[PDB]
DNA sequence: GACCACGGCGCG
DNA sequence: ACCGCGCCGTGGTC
Protein backbone atom coordinates (compact mmCIF):
# COMPACT_ATOMS: atom_id res chain seq x y z
CA UNK A 1 0.00 0.00 0.00
CA UNK A 2 2.88 2.27 0.12
CA UNK A 3 4.98 3.27 -2.82
CA UNK A 4 8.13 4.75 -3.38
CA UNK A 5 8.63 7.75 -5.13
CA UNK A 6 11.70 10.43 -5.99
CA UNK A 7 13.20 12.47 -3.13
CA UNK A 8 11.01 15.66 -3.87
CA UNK A 9 7.87 15.13 -1.43
CA UNK A 10 4.94 17.86 -1.50
CA UNK A 11 4.40 19.51 1.19
CA UNK A 12 2.78 18.88 4.43
CA UNK A 13 4.31 15.86 4.09
CA UNK A 14 5.59 13.82 7.33
CA UNK A 15 9.33 13.58 8.03
CA UNK A 16 11.55 10.57 8.83
CA UNK A 17 15.18 10.51 9.96
CA UNK A 18 18.14 8.91 11.12
CA UNK A 19 20.95 10.42 13.03
CA UNK A 20 24.31 8.93 13.99
CA UNK A 21 23.26 9.73 17.55
CA UNK A 22 20.75 11.21 20.19
CA UNK A 23 22.31 14.73 20.14
CA UNK A 24 20.94 16.78 17.78
CA UNK A 25 23.56 19.06 18.10
CA UNK A 26 26.21 16.61 17.52
CA UNK A 27 24.42 13.74 15.19
CA UNK A 28 25.17 12.85 11.36
CA UNK A 29 22.25 13.21 9.66
CA UNK A 30 22.75 9.13 8.39
CA UNK A 31 18.93 9.50 6.32
CA UNK A 32 16.05 11.76 5.61
CA UNK A 33 12.71 10.56 4.11
CA UNK A 34 9.22 11.93 3.75
CA UNK A 35 5.66 10.10 3.60
CA UNK A 36 2.40 11.66 2.27
CA UNK A 37 -0.64 10.38 0.92
CA UNK A 38 0.35 6.72 -0.15
CA UNK A 39 3.91 7.25 -0.94
CA UNK A 40 7.45 8.11 0.41
CA UNK A 41 9.99 10.00 -0.73
CA UNK A 42 13.94 9.29 0.34
CA UNK A 43 16.42 11.91 -0.09
CA UNK A 44 19.48 10.38 -1.26
CA UNK A 45 21.40 13.61 -0.01
CA UNK A 46 20.05 13.66 3.57
CA UNK A 47 21.98 16.98 4.29
CA UNK A 48 21.25 18.64 0.85
CA UNK A 49 17.77 17.26 1.61
CA UNK A 50 17.25 19.72 4.02
CA UNK A 51 16.82 22.80 2.45
CA UNK A 52 14.66 21.67 0.27
CA UNK A 53 11.72 20.95 3.69
CA UNK A 54 9.87 24.03 4.65
CA UNK A 55 8.55 22.36 7.86
CA UNK A 56 9.32 19.47 10.03
CA UNK A 57 6.43 17.31 10.52
CA UNK A 58 6.41 13.82 12.37
CA UNK A 59 8.03 11.73 15.46
CA UNK A 60 11.08 13.95 16.88
CA UNK A 61 10.47 17.08 14.81
CA UNK A 62 12.19 19.48 17.26
CA UNK A 63 15.43 17.33 17.38
CA UNK A 64 15.80 17.62 13.13
CA UNK A 65 14.74 21.27 13.67
CA UNK A 66 17.79 21.76 16.28
CA UNK A 67 20.14 20.06 13.65
CA UNK A 68 18.63 22.00 10.76
CA UNK A 69 19.36 25.33 12.69
CA UNK A 70 22.77 24.04 13.64
CA UNK A 71 23.48 23.72 9.86
CA UNK A 72 22.50 27.44 9.25
CA UNK A 73 18.97 26.73 7.83
CA UNK A 74 15.12 27.89 9.44
CA UNK A 75 13.42 24.68 9.21
CA UNK A 76 11.08 25.10 11.97
CA UNK A 77 8.99 22.25 14.03
CA UNK A 78 5.73 21.16 13.57
CA UNK A 79 3.34 18.32 14.14
CA UNK A 80 4.75 15.70 15.87
CA UNK A 81 2.57 12.72 17.42
CA UNK A 82 4.55 11.95 20.07
CA UNK A 83 3.35 15.55 21.74
CA UNK A 84 -0.36 14.06 20.66
CA UNK A 85 0.62 10.77 22.72
CA UNK A 86 2.35 12.60 25.78
CA UNK A 87 -0.89 15.00 26.05
CA UNK A 88 -3.42 12.23 26.10
CA UNK A 89 -1.20 10.18 28.85
CA UNK A 90 2.00 11.75 29.82
CA UNK A 91 3.37 8.03 30.29
CA UNK A 92 3.73 8.31 26.89
CA UNK A 93 7.81 9.06 26.58
CA UNK A 94 9.62 7.20 23.91
CA UNK A 95 9.10 6.36 20.29
CA UNK A 96 9.39 3.38 20.46
CA UNK A 97 5.96 2.72 23.18
CA UNK A 98 4.21 5.52 21.11
CA UNK A 99 4.72 3.28 18.15
CA UNK A 100 4.05 0.39 20.15
CA UNK A 101 0.97 1.33 21.38
CA UNK A 102 -0.51 3.92 18.51
CA UNK A 103 0.17 1.71 15.26
CA UNK A 104 3.59 0.85 14.59
CA UNK A 105 7.36 -0.27 15.14
CA UNK A 106 9.82 2.31 15.27
CA UNK A 107 12.70 1.00 13.25
CA UNK A 108 16.05 2.52 11.97
CA UNK A 109 14.93 3.07 8.53
CA UNK A 110 13.92 6.74 7.72
CA UNK A 111 11.50 6.05 5.20
CA UNK A 112 9.80 3.71 7.63
CA UNK A 113 10.19 6.50 9.82
CA UNK A 114 8.28 8.72 7.82
CA UNK A 115 5.62 6.39 7.00
CA UNK A 116 5.07 5.96 11.02
CA UNK A 117 4.82 9.33 11.61
CA UNK A 118 1.88 9.74 9.14
CA UNK A 119 -0.23 6.91 10.28
CA UNK A 120 0.93 7.68 13.90
CA UNK A 121 -0.35 11.30 13.69
CA UNK A 122 -3.56 10.08 11.89
CA UNK A 123 -4.65 7.20 14.76
CA UNK A 124 -3.65 9.68 17.56
CA UNK A 125 -5.39 12.96 15.91
CA UNK A 126 -8.53 10.79 15.63
CA UNK A 127 -8.78 9.78 19.28
CA UNK A 128 -7.97 13.71 20.77
CA UNK A 129 -11.25 14.47 18.63
CA UNK A 130 -13.15 15.69 21.65
CA UNK A 131 -10.37 16.30 23.73
CA UNK A 132 -11.36 20.53 23.53
CA UNK A 133 -9.02 20.92 26.20
CA UNK A 134 -6.10 18.78 25.26
CA UNK A 135 -6.23 20.02 21.91
CA UNK A 136 -5.61 23.54 23.12
CA UNK A 137 -2.91 22.43 24.75
CA UNK A 138 -1.68 20.89 21.58
CA UNK A 139 -1.99 24.09 19.35
CA UNK A 140 -1.36 26.84 21.72
CA UNK A 141 1.18 25.21 24.22
CA UNK A 142 3.41 22.30 23.13
CA UNK A 143 3.63 22.72 19.47
CA UNK A 144 4.62 26.21 19.01
CA UNK A 145 6.88 25.27 22.54
CA UNK A 146 8.98 22.86 20.17
CA UNK A 147 9.68 25.67 18.10
CA UNK A 148 10.57 27.63 21.00
CA UNK A 149 13.06 24.48 22.48
CA UNK A 150 14.85 24.04 19.25
CA UNK A 151 16.01 27.49 19.17
CA UNK A 152 17.27 27.22 22.68
CA UNK A 153 19.10 24.21 21.67
CA UNK A 154 20.89 25.17 19.03
CA UNK A 155 21.65 28.76 20.60
CA UNK A 156 23.11 26.99 23.49
CA UNK A 157 24.82 28.75 26.42
CA UNK A 158 28.55 30.05 27.17
CA UNK A 159 30.88 28.75 29.91
CA UNK A 160 34.50 29.44 31.51
CA UNK A 161 36.42 26.22 30.54
CA UNK A 162 39.45 27.88 31.42
CA UNK A 163 38.00 28.49 34.48
CA UNK A 164 36.59 25.28 35.68
CA UNK A 165 39.86 23.72 34.18
CA UNK A 166 41.78 25.13 36.92
CA UNK A 167 39.05 24.59 39.39
CA UNK A 168 39.37 21.17 38.83
CA UNK A 169 42.52 20.78 39.79
CA UNK A 170 42.19 23.08 42.94
CA UNK A 171 38.89 20.55 44.42
CA UNK A 172 41.52 17.55 43.28
CA UNK A 173 43.40 18.96 46.04
CA UNK A 174 41.38 19.27 49.00
CA UNK A 175 39.83 16.00 47.76
CA UNK A 176 43.06 14.23 48.20
CA UNK A 177 43.17 15.77 51.56
CA UNK A 178 39.83 14.49 52.38
CA UNK A 179 40.08 10.75 51.58
CA UNK A 180 43.77 10.83 52.70
CA UNK A 181 42.13 11.67 56.34
CA UNK A 182 39.17 9.50 55.95
CA UNK A 183 41.86 6.56 55.43
CA UNK A 184 43.88 7.74 58.08
CA UNK A 185 41.01 7.36 60.57
CA UNK A 186 39.58 3.60 58.96
CA UNK A 187 43.29 2.73 59.81
CA UNK A 188 43.40 1.93 56.38
CA UNK A 189 42.56 2.55 52.68
CA UNK A 190 39.41 1.56 50.24
CA UNK A 191 37.91 3.00 47.66
CA UNK A 192 35.39 5.54 49.37
CA UNK A 193 33.67 5.88 46.08
CA UNK A 194 32.16 3.02 46.95
CA UNK A 195 28.92 2.50 48.88
CA UNK A 196 29.40 -1.10 49.70
CA UNK A 197 33.05 -0.93 51.10
CA UNK A 198 31.97 2.45 53.26
CA UNK A 199 29.07 0.38 54.80
CA UNK A 200 31.19 -2.40 56.26
CA UNK A 201 33.95 0.49 57.14
CA UNK A 202 31.35 2.39 59.57
CA UNK A 203 29.15 -0.07 60.75
CA UNK A 204 31.23 -2.77 60.72
CA UNK A 205 35.16 -2.10 61.11
CA UNK A 206 33.78 1.07 63.75
CA UNK A 207 31.00 -0.04 65.36
CA UNK A 208 28.57 2.89 64.79
CA UNK A 209 25.05 1.75 64.56
CA UNK A 210 22.97 1.34 61.30
CA UNK A 211 20.35 4.28 60.96
CA UNK A 212 18.44 2.76 57.63
CA UNK A 213 18.34 0.92 54.79
CA UNK A 214 18.57 1.12 51.09
CA UNK A 215 15.26 0.01 49.05
CA UNK A 216 16.29 -2.78 46.46
CA UNK A 217 18.86 -4.83 48.78
CA UNK A 218 18.29 -3.62 52.19
CA UNK A 219 21.81 -3.21 52.56
CA UNK A 220 22.53 -0.66 55.56
CA UNK A 221 22.17 3.15 54.15
CA UNK A 222 25.59 5.15 53.98
CA UNK A 223 23.59 8.08 52.50
CA UNK A 224 24.33 12.15 53.51
CA UNK A 225 20.90 12.10 55.85
CA UNK A 226 22.39 8.80 57.27
CA UNK A 227 25.77 10.66 57.66
CA UNK A 228 24.09 13.92 59.07
CA UNK A 229 22.73 11.90 62.20
CA UNK A 230 25.98 10.32 62.56
CA UNK A 231 28.04 13.09 62.20
CA UNK A 232 29.05 13.56 65.91
CA UNK A 233 29.65 9.80 66.91
CA UNK A 234 32.90 9.53 64.80
CA UNK A 235 35.01 12.00 63.44
CA UNK A 236 34.93 10.55 60.07
CA UNK A 237 32.07 11.09 59.36
CA UNK A 238 32.41 14.66 58.12
CA UNK A 239 34.98 14.38 56.57
CA UNK A 240 33.16 11.46 54.02
CA UNK A 241 30.07 13.90 53.86
CA UNK A 242 32.42 17.06 52.64
CA UNK A 243 34.64 14.14 50.23
CA UNK A 244 30.76 13.47 48.85
CA UNK A 245 30.07 17.17 48.35
CA UNK A 246 33.26 17.76 46.31
CA UNK A 247 33.62 14.10 44.69
CA UNK A 248 29.52 14.98 43.52
CA UNK A 249 30.52 18.33 41.88
CA UNK A 250 33.90 17.28 40.20
CA UNK A 251 32.59 14.41 38.53
CA UNK A 252 29.23 15.57 37.37
CA UNK A 253 30.20 19.11 36.68
CA UNK A 254 33.31 20.31 36.84
CA UNK A 255 35.34 18.07 34.72
CA UNK A 256 32.32 16.67 32.39
CA UNK A 257 31.32 20.43 31.37
CA UNK A 258 34.60 21.50 29.44
CA UNK A 259 34.12 18.25 27.28
CA UNK A 260 31.18 19.10 26.06
CA UNK A 261 31.29 22.61 24.27
CA UNK A 262 30.81 22.46 20.63
CA UNK A 263 33.57 23.15 18.17
CA UNK A 264 31.39 25.02 15.96
CA UNK A 265 29.58 27.26 18.41
CA UNK A 266 31.68 27.47 21.67
CA UNK A 267 29.07 27.08 23.52
CA UNK A 268 27.14 23.91 25.90
CA UNK A 269 23.92 22.46 24.50
CA UNK A 270 21.52 20.92 26.14
CA UNK A 271 18.58 19.07 25.15
CA UNK A 272 15.15 20.26 26.22
CA UNK A 273 13.07 16.73 26.79
CA UNK A 274 9.70 17.63 26.07
CA UNK A 275 7.59 14.48 26.76
CA UNK A 276 9.91 12.90 29.66
CA UNK A 277 7.65 13.90 32.75
CA UNK A 278 4.63 12.37 34.07
CA UNK A 279 3.31 16.28 35.57
CA UNK A 280 3.90 17.76 32.38
CA UNK A 281 7.59 19.33 33.46
CA UNK A 282 10.27 19.14 30.98
CA UNK A 283 13.63 17.82 31.57
CA UNK A 284 17.30 18.60 30.40
CA UNK A 285 18.93 16.00 28.98
CA UNK A 286 22.46 14.40 27.88
CA UNK A 287 24.17 17.99 29.61
CA UNK A 288 21.02 18.42 31.94
CA UNK A 289 21.72 22.21 32.78
CA UNK A 290 18.84 22.09 34.83
CA UNK A 291 20.82 20.84 37.57
CA UNK A 292 23.52 22.86 38.03
CA UNK A 293 24.71 23.66 41.56
CA UNK A 294 23.95 26.69 43.72
CA UNK A 295 22.99 25.69 46.97
CA UNK A 296 26.51 25.37 48.35
CA UNK A 297 29.85 27.53 47.89
CA UNK A 298 31.83 24.75 45.49
CA UNK A 299 28.20 24.77 43.75
CA UNK A 300 28.46 28.77 43.03
CA UNK A 301 31.48 28.70 42.00
CA UNK A 302 30.50 26.27 39.54
CA UNK A 303 27.21 28.27 38.46
CA UNK A 304 29.82 31.25 37.90
CA UNK A 305 31.06 29.68 34.88
CA UNK A 306 28.00 30.27 32.81
CA UNK A 307 29.01 33.71 31.05
CA UNK A 308 27.03 35.76 28.50
CA UNK A 309 28.97 36.79 24.84
CA UNK A 310 31.13 39.34 25.21
CA UNK A 311 29.02 42.45 25.23
CA UNK A 312 25.79 40.96 26.40
CA UNK A 313 24.29 40.16 29.94
CA UNK A 314 22.39 37.29 31.53
CA UNK A 315 18.90 37.92 32.76
CA UNK A 316 17.37 35.23 35.26
CA UNK A 317 13.62 35.62 35.65
CA UNK A 318 11.95 33.15 38.13
CA UNK A 319 8.09 32.95 39.50
CA UNK A 320 8.30 33.99 43.54
CA UNK A 321 7.06 31.24 45.35
CA UNK A 322 5.36 29.59 42.45
CA UNK A 323 3.83 26.56 43.66
CA UNK A 324 2.32 28.07 46.80
CA UNK A 325 0.49 30.97 44.07
CA UNK A 326 -0.90 27.87 42.39
CA UNK A 327 -2.36 25.93 45.29
CA UNK A 328 -4.15 29.30 46.49
CA UNK A 329 -5.71 29.42 42.69
CA UNK A 330 -6.67 25.78 42.84
CA UNK A 331 -7.56 25.46 46.62
CA UNK A 332 -9.56 28.72 46.80
CA UNK A 333 -8.41 29.00 50.11
CA UNK A 334 -8.70 32.60 51.26
CA UNK A 335 -6.32 32.66 54.08
CA UNK A 336 -3.63 31.67 51.63
CA UNK A 337 -4.83 34.05 48.81
CA UNK A 338 -4.46 37.13 51.10
CA UNK A 339 -0.70 35.49 51.78
CA UNK A 340 -0.14 36.79 48.47
CA UNK A 341 -2.71 39.71 48.32
CA UNK A 342 -0.91 40.82 51.40
CA UNK A 343 2.55 40.74 50.01
CA UNK A 344 3.89 37.65 52.48
CA UNK A 345 6.47 35.46 51.66
CA UNK A 346 6.11 31.74 53.25
CA UNK A 347 9.75 30.61 52.67
CA UNK A 348 10.55 33.73 54.44
CA UNK A 349 8.59 33.35 57.01
CA UNK A 350 8.78 29.30 57.81
CA UNK A 351 12.97 29.80 57.75
CA UNK A 352 12.64 32.96 60.46
CA UNK A 353 10.87 30.42 62.48
CA UNK A 354 13.04 27.65 62.50
CA UNK A 355 16.59 29.87 62.47
CA UNK A 356 14.62 32.01 65.49
CA UNK A 357 16.37 35.69 63.61
CA UNK A 358 14.24 37.95 62.36
CA UNK A 359 13.14 37.81 58.19
CA UNK A 360 15.92 40.26 57.55
CA UNK A 361 18.45 38.02 58.56
CA UNK A 362 17.45 34.86 56.24
CA UNK A 363 19.60 33.87 54.08
CA UNK A 364 19.98 31.92 50.85
CA UNK A 365 21.00 29.08 52.37
CA UNK A 366 17.88 29.63 55.16
CA UNK A 367 15.37 29.73 52.58
CA UNK A 368 16.18 26.41 50.65
CA UNK A 369 15.76 24.75 54.08
CA UNK A 370 12.12 26.71 54.32
CA UNK A 371 11.10 25.60 51.26
CA UNK A 372 11.73 21.63 51.52
CA UNK A 373 10.26 21.99 54.68
CA UNK A 374 7.10 24.08 53.56
CA UNK A 375 6.84 22.11 50.22
CA UNK A 376 7.61 18.71 52.40
CA UNK A 377 4.82 19.33 54.84
CA UNK A 378 2.31 19.92 52.01
CA UNK A 379 3.12 17.06 50.01
CA UNK A 380 2.82 14.63 52.99
CA UNK A 381 6.18 14.10 54.67
CA UNK A 382 5.88 12.30 58.25
CA UNK A 383 6.18 14.11 61.37
CA UNK A 384 8.85 11.72 62.06
CA UNK A 385 10.84 12.77 59.42
CA UNK A 386 10.31 16.58 60.13
CA UNK A 387 11.24 16.53 63.26
CA UNK A 388 14.33 14.87 61.47
CA UNK A 389 14.36 17.81 59.15
CA UNK A 390 14.05 20.78 61.68
CA UNK A 391 15.47 18.73 64.45
CA UNK A 392 13.42 19.23 66.77
CA UNK A 393 10.92 16.47 69.03
CA UNK A 394 8.49 14.48 67.58
CA UNK A 395 5.28 16.43 68.55
CA UNK A 396 6.78 19.90 67.64
CA UNK A 397 7.01 18.32 64.48
CA UNK A 398 3.55 16.96 64.83
CA UNK A 399 2.62 20.07 65.84
CA UNK A 400 3.92 22.24 62.86
CA UNK A 401 1.97 19.75 60.31
CA UNK A 402 -1.22 20.34 62.68
CA UNK A 403 -1.01 24.30 62.33
CA UNK A 404 0.18 24.39 58.56
CA UNK A 405 -3.21 22.92 57.39
CA UNK A 406 -5.59 24.69 59.68
CA UNK A 407 -3.68 27.51 59.21
CA UNK A 408 -5.16 26.74 55.24
CA UNK A 409 -8.43 25.00 55.42
CA UNK A 410 -9.27 24.96 52.22
CA UNK A 411 -5.65 23.45 50.95
CA UNK A 412 -7.01 19.82 52.46
CA UNK A 413 -10.09 20.13 51.70
CA UNK A 414 -9.01 19.94 47.86
CA UNK A 415 -6.72 17.55 48.24
CA UNK A 416 -9.56 15.38 49.27
CA UNK A 417 -11.61 16.45 46.14
CA UNK A 418 -8.74 15.95 43.94
CA UNK A 419 -8.14 12.48 45.52
CA UNK A 420 -11.32 11.25 45.19
CA UNK A 421 -12.07 12.51 41.37
CA UNK A 422 -9.02 10.65 40.67
CA UNK A 423 -10.15 7.02 41.91
CA UNK A 424 -13.65 7.91 39.71
CA UNK A 425 -11.70 8.78 36.83
CA UNK A 426 -8.78 7.48 36.95
CA UNK A 427 -7.03 10.85 36.52
CA UNK A 428 -6.10 14.03 37.77
CA UNK A 429 -5.82 17.32 35.97
CA UNK A 430 -3.83 20.36 36.19
CA UNK A 431 -5.63 23.81 35.47
CA UNK A 432 -5.35 23.84 31.62
CA UNK A 433 -6.54 20.24 31.81
CA UNK A 434 -3.11 18.26 31.80
CA UNK A 435 -3.94 14.81 32.61
CA UNK A 436 -2.24 12.33 34.66
CA UNK A 437 -3.36 8.63 35.03
CA UNK A 438 -2.63 7.36 38.22
CA UNK A 439 -4.34 3.85 38.57
CA UNK A 440 -3.14 2.95 41.95
CA UNK A 441 -5.24 5.30 43.31
CA UNK A 442 -7.34 2.39 44.14
CA UNK A 443 -5.00 -0.48 45.25
CA UNK A 444 -5.47 -2.52 47.78
CA UNK A 445 -2.32 -1.57 49.50
CA UNK A 446 -1.80 1.37 51.09
CA UNK A 447 1.43 1.13 51.15
CA UNK A 448 1.13 1.40 47.29
CA UNK A 449 -2.36 3.31 47.44
CA UNK A 450 -1.00 6.43 49.54
CA UNK A 451 2.30 6.64 47.28
CA UNK A 452 0.05 7.28 44.31
CA UNK A 453 -2.17 9.57 46.20
CA UNK A 454 0.80 11.82 47.00
CA UNK A 455 2.30 11.62 43.41
CA UNK A 456 -1.68 12.26 42.57
CA UNK A 457 -1.97 15.65 44.15
CA UNK A 458 1.20 16.85 43.85
CA UNK A 459 0.57 16.08 39.58
CA UNK A 460 -2.21 19.47 39.48
CA UNK A 461 0.09 22.02 41.74
CA UNK A 462 3.56 20.97 39.37
CA UNK A 463 1.68 20.58 36.72
CA UNK A 464 0.01 24.19 36.65
CA UNK A 465 3.12 25.58 37.35
CA UNK A 466 4.89 23.55 34.10
CA UNK A 467 1.97 24.99 31.71
CA UNK A 468 2.23 28.47 33.11
CA UNK A 469 6.02 28.50 32.51
CA UNK A 470 5.81 26.91 29.00
CA UNK A 471 2.76 29.15 28.09
CA UNK A 472 4.90 32.17 29.37
CA UNK A 473 7.85 30.96 27.24
CA UNK A 474 5.69 30.85 23.88
CA UNK A 475 4.56 34.46 24.67
CA UNK A 476 7.35 35.91 25.65
CA UNK A 477 10.07 33.95 22.39
CA UNK A 478 8.68 36.00 19.50
CA UNK A 479 8.93 39.28 21.75
CA UNK A 480 12.49 38.53 22.18
CA UNK A 481 13.21 37.86 18.52
CA UNK A 482 12.23 41.11 17.73
CA UNK A 483 14.48 42.32 20.67
CA UNK A 484 17.33 40.72 19.15
CA UNK A 485 17.65 38.83 22.68
CA UNK A 486 17.56 35.43 22.73
CA UNK A 487 16.03 32.39 25.36
CA UNK A 488 18.41 30.22 26.65
CA UNK A 489 17.68 27.99 28.91
CA UNK A 490 14.58 26.87 31.25
CA UNK A 491 14.76 25.57 34.38
CA UNK A 492 11.07 24.60 35.82
CA UNK A 493 9.50 27.96 37.08
CA UNK A 494 13.00 30.16 35.63
CA UNK A 495 14.23 31.52 32.27
CA UNK A 496 17.63 32.13 31.44
CA UNK A 497 17.88 34.95 28.57
CA UNK A 498 21.13 36.32 26.93
CA UNK A 499 20.62 40.19 25.98
CA UNK A 500 23.12 42.31 24.24
CA UNK A 501 23.99 45.29 27.64
CA UNK A 502 22.58 47.86 25.42
CA UNK A 503 19.34 45.93 25.91
CA UNK A 504 19.76 44.24 29.11
CA UNK A 505 17.49 46.65 31.02
CA UNK A 506 14.77 46.69 28.60
CA UNK A 507 14.38 42.78 28.07
CA UNK A 508 14.18 41.89 32.19
CA UNK A 509 11.08 44.59 32.02
CA UNK A 510 9.17 42.87 29.11
CA UNK A 511 10.00 39.48 30.53
CA UNK A 512 8.85 39.80 34.01
CA UNK A 513 5.60 41.07 32.35
CA UNK A 514 4.86 38.92 30.00
CA UNK A 515 5.93 36.00 32.75
CA UNK A 516 3.74 37.85 35.72
CA UNK A 517 0.69 38.39 33.32
CA UNK A 518 0.60 34.59 31.43
CA UNK A 519 -2.59 33.81 33.04
CA UNK A 520 -4.26 35.79 35.60
CA UNK A 521 -4.86 34.10 38.51
CA UNK A 522 -7.03 34.49 41.77
CA UNK A 523 -3.70 35.27 43.33
CA UNK A 524 -0.60 37.70 41.69
CA UNK A 525 2.43 35.71 40.18
CA UNK A 526 5.85 37.99 41.03
CA UNK A 527 8.93 37.22 39.45
CA UNK A 528 11.84 38.30 40.91
CA UNK A 529 14.45 39.23 38.55
CA UNK A 530 18.48 39.40 37.91
CA UNK A 531 20.81 40.46 35.44
CA UNK A 532 24.80 39.64 35.80
CA UNK A 533 27.75 38.37 33.43
CA UNK A 534 27.00 35.19 35.04
CA UNK A 535 24.14 33.22 35.90
CA UNK A 536 25.05 33.25 39.92
CA UNK A 537 25.57 37.29 39.61
CA UNK A 538 22.06 37.17 37.43
CA UNK A 539 19.97 35.64 40.33
C1' DG B 1 33.37 -0.97 24.66
C1' DA B 2 28.21 -0.60 25.84
C1' DC B 3 24.47 -1.16 28.96
C1' DC B 4 22.31 -2.05 33.76
C1' DA B 5 20.40 -1.83 38.64
C1' DC B 6 21.40 0.58 42.72
C1' DG B 7 22.38 3.79 45.92
C1' DG B 8 23.19 8.53 45.91
C1' DC B 9 22.57 13.39 45.17
C1' DG B 10 22.70 17.59 41.93
C1' DC B 11 18.50 20.92 40.75
C1' DG B 12 13.37 22.57 40.50
C1' DA C 1 4.90 8.90 54.37
C1' DC C 2 7.30 15.20 50.35
C1' DC C 3 6.84 15.47 44.61
C1' DG C 4 9.42 15.69 39.74
C1' DC C 5 13.75 14.92 37.09
C1' DG C 6 19.10 12.95 34.94
C1' DC C 7 23.88 11.59 35.80
C1' DC C 8 27.79 9.42 38.11
C1' DG C 9 30.58 5.46 40.28
C1' DT C 10 30.19 0.49 41.75
C1' DG C 11 29.91 -3.87 40.91
C1' DG C 12 28.35 -6.91 37.07
C1' DT C 13 27.16 -8.52 32.92
C1' DC C 14 27.74 -9.56 27.56
N1 LIG D 1 7.72 18.94 46.49
C1 LIG D 1 8.69 19.82 46.23
N2 LIG D 1 8.51 20.73 45.29
C2 LIG D 1 9.58 21.53 45.15
C3 LIG D 1 10.78 21.50 45.84
N3 LIG D 1 11.63 22.50 45.39
C4 LIG D 1 10.95 23.11 44.46
N4 LIG D 1 9.70 22.57 44.26
C5 LIG D 1 8.68 23.02 43.32
C6 LIG D 1 7.76 24.09 43.90
C7 LIG D 1 8.43 25.37 43.42
C8 LIG D 1 8.94 24.96 42.04
C9 LIG D 1 10.11 25.75 41.50
O1 LIG D 1 11.21 25.70 42.43
P1 LIG D 1 12.07 27.00 42.77
O2 LIG D 1 13.40 26.60 43.26
O3 LIG D 1 11.96 27.98 41.66
O4 LIG D 1 11.20 27.48 44.03
P2 LIG D 1 9.84 28.33 44.25
O5 LIG D 1 8.96 27.60 45.20
O6 LIG D 1 9.28 28.79 42.95
O7 LIG D 1 10.23 29.64 45.10
P3 LIG D 1 11.23 30.90 44.90
O8 LIG D 1 10.76 31.76 43.79
O9 LIG D 1 10.99 31.79 46.22
O10 LIG D 1 12.63 30.43 44.93
O11 LIG D 1 9.32 23.57 42.18
C10 LIG D 1 10.96 20.52 46.85
O12 LIG D 1 11.94 20.33 47.57
N5 LIG D 1 9.84 19.70 46.97
MG1 LIG E 1 10.79 30.21 42.00
MG1 LIG F 1 13.45 28.50 40.00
Amino acid sequence: ALEEAPWPPPEGAFVGFVLSRKEPMWADLLALAAARGGRVHRAPEPYKALRDLKEERGLLAKDLSVLALREGLGLPPGDDPMLLAYLLDPSNTTPEGVARRYGGEWTEEAGERAALSERLFANLWGRLEGEERLLWLYREVERPLSAVLAHMEATGVRLDVAYLRALSLEVAEEIARLEAEVFRLAGHPFNLNSRDQLERVLFDELGLPAIGKTEKTGKRSTSAAVLEALREAHPIVEKILQYRELTKLKSTYIDPLPDLIHPRTGRLHTRFNQTATATGRLSSSDPNLQNIPVRTPLGQRIRRAFIAEEGWLLVALDYSQIELRVLAHLSGDENLIRVFQEGRDIHTETASWMFGVPREAVDPLMRRAAKTINFGVLYGMSAHRLSQELAIPYEEAQAFIERYFQSFPKVRAWIEKTLEEGRRRGYVETLFGRRRYVPDLEARVKSVREAAERMAFNMPVQGTAADLMKLAMVKLFPRLEEMGARMLLQVHDELVLEAPKERAEAVARLAKEVMEGVYPLAVPLEVEVGIGEDWLSAK
